[PDB]
């Protein structure tokens, strides 16, 4: 029933645009929508975030997660590990790649998402939640070696996956921390569950 | 250590803004970067609600109520949470309760509300709290609920078991041309991994 008729542009970044996007709704009546989109896509979605299940015996099991600064946020948030697919790159070795760059962690890939949306009402953007496993005892993930690109500075955080929840608001509640919007519902689920 | 230099509008629309930030890296070098943010965010804590609603029925299994609608963004039908933009002095837990009766019909308990959380941190300034309810659904009041879609709304609601979300989202993704939202299978995700 619904359906976009065109899309105008109003300004396009290096990184990002803004269009008027013009659709049918369905009485038949024709309205306009101000929408986001990133001028890197080519791939299926954007983007990967990565499930780092960190497993380590005679330990809990940990969720890893990155903490940097976020210009668009003005401040520091914690999210799953993640970057942009390459053109060309697999989501999984999208994701392992981007683990390995984040947290020096070398996972193993368990399951991966179709693509799913960040913020419909606002973008386009999508990403592929890929689950990963890592062999914490491991040599190779012993002593892990997180590879920086130009201009990232990621700090790592594993915190107890049985715990997921309180540990991420105490975050919040002691070192002024927003916590990505993913994250938090993976927690909440954990929490929820049965 | 880093921390936003200037930021300085590059487009304003109606509803959203593209926006230069400034920001001082790590190293002490000055970088810059393309953000997106709402032009209606005034003193809320946050832009929006999403709403985890929780449907509670003697001799049923729980239900994770959702919607479906179209996102002129995504030029196509997505799977989300209930959810919504605060207004002007309402609190999150009222803009969910509000949000998950026009949406949905059903008339809510609150459970839990998060801290703002951030959709795309990357991208755009945008937050949500993330408000989880628990409907009564034996309750008269949730007997046969209609949605109140406002102008230009047009929601199909769409209930699934809690202890089958994630098979039965792959299940309607296989069916036909939708998107599930990132929050909702990270959400459906951790369930399975529980
Ligand atoms: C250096 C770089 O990637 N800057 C970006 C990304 C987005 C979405 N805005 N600006
Ligand atoms: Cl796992
Ligand atoms: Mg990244
Ligand atoms: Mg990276
Ligand atoms: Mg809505
Ligand atoms: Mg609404």
């Amino acid at each position: 029933k619904q359906y976009i008729i065109s899309e105008e542009l109003i300004s396009e970044g290096k990184w990002v645009k803004l269009e008027k996007t013009t659709y049918m709704d369905p009485t038949g009546k024709t309205r306009t929508w101000e929408s986001v989109k990133r001028t890197t896509r080519k791939q299926t979605a954007d983007g990967v975030a990565v499930i780092p299940v960190l497993q380590r015996t005679l330990h809990y099991e940990c969720i890893v997660l990155v903490k940097q600064f976020r210009p668009p946020m003005g401040g520091y948030c914690i999210e799953f590990p993640a970057g942009l697919i390459d053109d060309g790159e697999t989501p999984e070795a999208a994701a392992l790649r981007e683990l390995e760059e984040e947290t020096g962690y070398k996972g193993d890939i368990a399951e991966c998402s179709p693509a799913v949306c960040m913020d419909p009402g606002l973008s386009n953007c999508t990403i592929h939640i890929v689950t990963v496993t890592i062999n914490g005892d491991d040599a190779e993930n012993a002593r892990p070696k997180p590879k920086p690109g130009d201009g990232e500075f990621v700090e790592v955080i594993s915190l107890p996956k049985n715990d997921l929840l309180q540990r991420l608001d105490a975050l919040v509640a002691e070192e002024h921390l927003t916590v990505d919007a993913r994250v938090y519902s993976y927690a909440l689920a954990l929490k929820h569950a049965n």
